[PDB]
């Protein structure tokens, strides 16, 4: 196993993955904050406060009651200052011709500010081909959803293998996976894992949790994505630090 | 086989499906216009001119460069005047807790104006449970994506079977399917089929086409969803009528 810093230098590494891996090593963080909030001011307050603790800020911009592109311009300022990537968790899942427009255009212009986006592989590889027509000129990366954390997820078995093959065949744009475990043995690919909290449990709508030690240490993922585990805490700074320390120490131990 | 008018009276029929089936019968249309345009003015001019020819207008609100809720108010007015349903093709595909906010909230407030939305089944049934928390008191309906039209679609076999099961188990909210063919024998469920053109072909990003006669006549679907086959024509009204007649006659042929 190679350190994040060494993986940042791999010959076939995507530039977006390399940037992320370098800041992960620099800041000792493999925590992605899931900034699931309804107001621009809350998104920016949390990004600023927790910026030092995170390698990545994951957005759902379609849940912002007061989105404007100015909010995203300000988010990019915070990203540059604190050194984290912005990942819009849009889960593109349409035919290639459609996702191209949903990525570049409309009100959100996602490709104009998101370093990373993700996509479901269910439509076939056209979903990647469409996104990459916009993504490649704008120097962006994409994560493919190989597994889901939720109860009854169909992203298993042959479906997961399909996601890996699609990633391999689109490595100029696809930088890795959303998954519950390592799904590829190629160290150029990133693994990001949501459904993470320190304590066992779930929510009332299908979410299931595993701990940072299980996910990073035993399951070989790179980055934990944490929402309510941090946001619902009384002290979000302390919470972000506990998750960062948990995921980082789990990564160090796996590294030996 | 039961006519649309008779199916609108089935004991277990959803009120939204009933309203749709009744207007399909009254207007002799089983055509859904896929209004894939980026300008509100073009969207509304299409909805007005083609309204008498369609049973449903499918939107991608996230592609509209000048979306406002006022545009959707104008669309609802035309939908009421001409008698068609509005279907936002948002393809919800996240965990239940997230899709609930994506449906109710953000800038789009999709649930406030869309009669129908659709969801991928890949996250497990939590995706439906989340949407239904919002959609049920608003008397909305949901279509589950059982099959896709695009090259390399993973929505096949056990995946398709899972979609049908999930629909059956959530029949208070799920009114049917996006699919390429009839997937359920229950006549209470609607089957809507995209990837439709009069001519053979596809696009350069994985779309594949079949004819209205094939899809409605031989594959037993209810409604054709048609985008570029209409939108790209010089005269979109003439094109919609061609598709309406094709799909309607194919349906009458299947009745006997
Ligand atoms: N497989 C997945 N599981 C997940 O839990 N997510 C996403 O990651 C976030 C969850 O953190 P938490 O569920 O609030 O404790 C949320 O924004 C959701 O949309 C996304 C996935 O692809
Ligand atoms: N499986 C599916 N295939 C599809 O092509 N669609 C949607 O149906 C529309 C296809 O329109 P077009 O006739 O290929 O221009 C488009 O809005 C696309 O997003 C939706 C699906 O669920």
């Amino acid at each position: 196993e190679l350190s994040f810093g060494a993986r940042a230098e791999l010959p076939r590494i995507h530039p977006v993955a390399s940037k992320l891996l370098r800041l992960m090593q620099k800041k000792e963080t493999n925590l992605c904050l899931s900034a699931d909030v309804s107001l621009a001011r809350e998104l920016l307050q949390l990004a600023d406060a927790l910026g030092p603790s995170i390698c990545m800020l994951k957005t759902h911009v379609d849940i912002l009651n007061d989105f404007t592109l100015d909010v995203m311009k300000e988010l990019i300022t915070l990203a540059k200052c604190h050194e984290f990537l912005i990942f819009e968790d849009r889960k593109f899942a349409d035919i290639g011709n459609t996702v191209k427009k949903q990525y570049e255009g409309g009100i959100f212009k996602i490709a104009s500010w998101a370093d990373l986006v993700n996509a479901h592989v269910v439509p076939g590889s056209g979903v990647v081909k469409g996104l990459q027509e916009v993504g490649l000129p704008l120097h962006r990366g994409c994560l493919l959803i190989a597994e889901m954390s939720s109860t009854g997820s169909l992203a298993t078995g042959d479906y997961t293998r399909a996601a890996v093959r699609m990633a391999e065949e689109h490595s100029e744009f696809v930088v890795g996976f959303i998954s519950g475990s390592r799904v590829s043995m190629k160290p150029e690919f990133l693994h990001l894992t949501p459904g993470v909290q320190l304590e066992a449990g779930g929510d009332n709508l299908g979410q299931q949790y595993n701990s940072p030690q299980e996910v990073i240490g035993k399951r070989g993922s790179d980055i934990i994505i944490v929402g309510r585990g941090i946001i619902s805490a009384a002290d979000r700074l302390e919470a972000a630090e506990m998750y960062r320390k948990a995921a980082w120490e789990a990564y160090l131990s796996r590294l030996g």
